[PDB]
């Protein structure tokens, strides 16, 4: 019955239990419901009212889910800026924002200082005694803690989120209400005690709301290292912590897993990226237990499909290699070049429809309207179903490499390679072939105790699993593979480095 609604009812049923803690603050539903007030009271005061901007930049403190919560409260619109962005990446956002405010930790007061020369904006305010514009914590300090009641269209877009080269995604209370409704499913009935170590900015910050709707304990870190997390897991008695899926690798492979505690978790859920099948495995039976759960979802589309726990380790299939089922009211189309339904096994792009779906990208109807069409969200990834209706993603659309004009599949050909057991990592790419116009490269990291990769017997796997043209032509051993910014393997610079 409206998206801030179910936060503050959650709020209001762990009134009396921790609901924000931090390393350097802890808040109960009460103080947390109480600050939320205040600071809306307080951005009122500024002048901000319903779709007003809100540029954002600041880490993972309390401060910043309050300010989250109290921006949408208002109705007006939450754009946050992940620290980890460039500087020019950020300059370029706040312009594209129709900023009536910016609010900044005074930690990051530099940065915001390079933004706002380049970006004049008014209402500058700071999480705390800082240079520049006036102090936001001390402004809310000062006012009345009486509730403030969302009023605004449930419809209109409250939150941006950034994704890179680079586009706002807007979300409105309708579709995070959905998201809210559907990481009920995929984690279980609150409360949980959740360890957020995403930005707050974006993911992390919508996962702290579902995590206070659902009248739980958000634990908040920075960022993932895994020895901070797996003492926080013991220490704050974490039920939940999502992880990309090479932080899970680094959980289960740390070598104070063992003196760590973890009987306080649930689930693991991990995503956001490609996983490695054979990793999850190793994960699996070194944490000892059916905690993990395959996510995936976007920023457009919300959560489409999750693997569960029991999936991981049911008997009877491995399903490592599948993102699972679609969510409760996610309907899932696979479509070849020209928007056609294609039967049960094939590969296509992967559609989706769901009152999950975006508002839609911030400022571009153009791009909207080729992403999402006829309310189906064109995911770019291509992936099969098969007739459980669980999703195997075979490739990103941007990676299919084309050999003679057969198609191979590059994620698909990664997993072959990393399921032998020689092979711990492996990425896969197409490079310029003069005879194939495309050729497929593989490189490939050995696992602990490998030494010699036998490249025949990689290049015969392939062939054997998916056929000829699937093998890879050229096959680098490797120490590393190269990764994004944001959890990704690095596909251009593998591209780059084969050349030369
Ligand atoms: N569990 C999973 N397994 C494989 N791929 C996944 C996945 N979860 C997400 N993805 C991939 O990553 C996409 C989700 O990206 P978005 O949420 O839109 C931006 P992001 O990956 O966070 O990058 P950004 O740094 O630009 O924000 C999917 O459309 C899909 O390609």
């Amino acid at each position: 019955m409206g998206y801030l609604h179910r936060v503050v009812e959650g709020l209001k049923a762990n009134a009396g239990g921790e609901a924000l803690v931090s390393a350097d603050r802890r808040l109960t539903g009460a103080e947390t419901l109480e600050e939320i007030h205040r600071t809306a009271r307080a951005l009122a005061a500024q002048g901000l009212r319903p779709g007003d901007g809100v540029v954002t930049l600041h880490g993972n403190g309390v401060e910043a889910v309050v300010l989250r919560i109290a921006v949408q409260l208002l109705g007006c619109r939450y754009a946050g800026l992940r620290p980890v962005f460039a500087t020019r990446e950020k300059a370029n956002f706040l312009a594209e924002a129709e900023a009536a405010a910016f609010v900044y930790q005074p930690d990051m007061a530099d940065e915001a200082a390079e933004l706002l020369r380049e970006v004049p904006t008014p209402r500058v305010l700071s999480l705390g005694p800082a240079p520049l514009g006036e102090d936001l914590v001390a402004l809310a300090g000062a006012q009345s803690a009486e509730p403030v009641e969302f009023t605004a269209d449930e419809r209109a877009a409250t939150a941006v989120g950034f994704t890179g080269g680079a586009k706002g995604v807007c979300r409105a209370p309708f579709d995070l209400e959905a998201c809210l409704d559907a990481s009920l499913t995929i984690f279980g009935e609150g409360p949980w005690r959740f360890l957020v170590c995403i930005p707050i900015a974006d993911l992390g910050g919508e996962m702290a709301e579902w995590t206070l709707a659902a009248g739980g304990t958000v634990v908040l870190r920075e960022d993932f290292e895994p020895a901070d997390i797996l003492a926080t897991i013991g220490a704050e008695r974490t039920t939940h912590v999502f992880c990309a899926p090479g932080w899970v690798y680094q959980l289960a492979e740390h070598p104070a897993l063992a003196d760590a505690d973890l009987s306080s978790l649930t689930q693991i859920p991990y995503g956001g990226a490609p996983s490695t099948p054979a990793r999850i495995a190793d994960a699996l039976e070194k944490l000892g237990r059916p905690l993990l759960v395959h996510c995936y979802g976007s920023q457009e589309g919300g959560w489409m499909t999750w693997l569960s726990a029991e999936d991981h380790v049911r008997a009877d299939r491995y399903l490592l290699n599948s993102v699972g089922k679609a969510l409760p009211g996610t309907e899932i189309a696979i479509r070849d070049q020209d928007g056609a339904d294609l039967p049960v096994g094939t590969v296509g792009e992967v559609c989706v429809r769901s009152t999950m779906l975006m508002r839609g990208y911030w400022r571009l109807p153009e791009l909207t309207a080729k992403t999402v069409r006829d309310g189906w969200l064109h995911t770019g990834d291509l992936g099969r179903l098969d007739t459980e209706g669980y999703l195997y993603l075979v490739d990103r659309a941007k990676d299919v490499i084309i050999v003679e004009a057969y198609n191979v599949y590059s994620q698909e050909v990664e997993h072959v390679l990393t399921g032998h057991p020689d092979v711990r990592y492996a990425a896969v790419v197409g490079v310029p072939d003069h005879d194939t116009t495309e050729a497929v490269y593989a490189a490939v990291v050995p696992a602990e105790g490998v030494g010699e990769i036998d490249v025949d017997e990689l290049r015969a796997l392939v062939r054997t699993t998916l056929g000829p043209v699937h093998e890879p032509k050229h096959l680098d051993v490797v120490d590393t593979i190269p990764t994004t910014p944001r959890g990704h393997p690095d596909k251009s610079a593998l591209r780059t480095r084969w050349r030369a």
